[PDB]
């Protein structure tokens, strides 16, 4: 047998607009039994993979149908941004929701943070965060 040590490692509804979060939790127990943060993070927008997937999607304009887009984009219908912090609760961690270009039939982020202050340690605890949100749609043309 061959171990080793044991190592010491609200649902919104936006209309359309612009919008904020904000994040402050204590499921941070991953160096030291949550002392402090490594470094900030200053409200990060998450607004860019429903930008890079609902402009290209229908900026596809090729034969659609032979699909060069290939891998099923199930994990698409959300966001999922991501927030890795560097080497008590979470210090800054706010998110501007702006669902003025986005989609009519999505519903969450599941916002995954790597909470580690691990130098290259191939080890990071992620632990994710969802919304489960909804989104009232106000104009048409």
């Amino acid at each position: 047998s061959n171990p080793v040590e044991e190592e010491a490692e609200k649902m919104t509804r936006n209309s359309w607009m612009m919008l904020d979060g904000t994040k402050t939790d204590f499921h941070i127990t991953v160096r030291n039994k949550s002392l402090s943060c490594a470094i900030n993070h200053i409200k990060i927008i998450p607004m860019n993979n429903i930008e890079q997937m609902l402009k290209p999607d229908y900026w596809k304009k090729m034969p659609p149908d032979d699909l060069y887009i290939m891998e099923k984009q199930l994990d698409w219908l959300s966001k999922s941004c991501v927030r890795i912090i560097k080497l008590i609760t979470f210090d800054l961690e706010l998110d501007n929701t702006a669902v003025p270009f986005n989609f009519t039939g999505f519903d969450l982020l599941i916002e995954y943070g790597m909470s580690a202050t691990d130098e290259s340690c191939i080890y990071l605890k992620k632990l994710s965060i969802p919304y489960e949100v909804t989104l009232r749609r106000t104009i048409e043309v």
